[PDB]
């Protein structure tokens, strides 16, 4: 029947954003001395947070040497902060990779005696990807851009500390929306259009013993 | 020329103007004898912006305390988790009703720089006033949609003491981050770059010559 087909392949697009949902909630099953994705994410952003206290410790010992002599003074903190812009953006990407090599261990998981599907799935984690750290890239550069907004030592280094906490906790939290938990949202959304044109499911549905 | 004398007249106006403007986004702005500038007075907006919070806040502490003693008495998981994404919720329409404020004390502002400098200048004026509005209904647009993206981003996070702990230091840490990063958003937009663009958009003034005189009309 051809209703057969498609409730096969509801179940099989279903189990798959079953597993991505676990992905993006931190409770997939994983193997004894492998980790998960959500610990993965988690010691980068420990290490966005040592990297931000080596640019704030830089920057006050940086003033202090300008100090021992105004706008050119506040130049120095700002500059500071823009120097966090680029390795905020290296960090989307090296968090983009590994959620994106989960999706795709997820759509191997799933869909390894399916090889249409598996194909399917890798060419929407790839698109969403594309679009979403667009988007993600474009976020994170708009709050460098805002954070450029503010005896004087104190009035500074407050400032300084004050911008590398916001740092410290928003470009994660840009990151983790746009490429977990949005990108997952998509992509689950990508696969079960799969579901619209009932022509295609016996391509999609086509196995490994006749391709 | 008769004419370089008009185009300075025009230009010294637009200046004169344009330092007011940047004596408003820099807290410096002269003010009346016991008048508060307008910088102060968005600090006293986000300091009540922070009360809000830290009321929301123990609001959230309290409320969620009591629902697990009346348990007492992790399956119910998805329903503490409930409780502290609704109280961050509800901060979200303040939020935008504070960005409304804000714009309109800012928009008044630049207003009355421009009955200040422009009065006698009456196309001047209303040239002036039809750009304050222009580009107040572009970046305050542009600030809800940011203001709403953060709140949607909040959503996601980061014994029975231990869920509590848990769920309240996401309620802390997503309270943080809202007490400071929507006032940034609101001065960012309608201050900062509502104040560039307006300086931008009076010097395009200067683009077409035999429009001079008609800005300069002082009858």
């Amino acid at each position: 029947d051809e209703n057969e087909k498609m409730f096969f392949l509801i179940d099989k697009v279903n189990a798959f954003n079953q597993d991505i949902t676990a992905l993006m909630q931190g409770e997939e099953t994983v193997g004894e001395e492998d980790i998960r994705l959500f610990t993965r994410l988690r010691h980068e952003f420990h290490k966005w947070s040592t990297i931000i206290e080596n640019n704030f410790q830089e920057g006050h010992k940086i003033l202090s040497r300008k100090i021992q002599k105004y706008r050119t003074f506040e130049t120095i903190v700002k500059q500071q902060i823009k120097a966090l812009e680029e390795p905020a953006v290296d960090m989307l990407h090296t968090v983009t990779d590994m959620v994106r090599l989960a999706f795709t261990d997820v759509s191997i998981k799933n869909f390894e005696e399916f090889f249409n599907l598996h194909r399917t799935a890798k060419s929407k984690i790839e698109d969403i990807r594309a679009e979403q750290e667009r988007e993600g890239e474009k976020l994170i550069r708009l709050h460098f851009q805002m954070e450029q907004i503010v005896e004087i030592f104190q009035h500074l280094m407050a400032y300084h500390q004050e911008a590398s906490k916001r740092i410290s906790s928003h470009i994660p939290l840009i990151i983790q929306f746009f490429m977990l938990q949005t990108y997952g949202q998509q992509l689950q959304k990508a696969m079960l259009q799969l579901l619209q044109d009932k022509d295609t499911y016996s391509w999609l549905l086509k196995e490994r013993s006749d391709t």
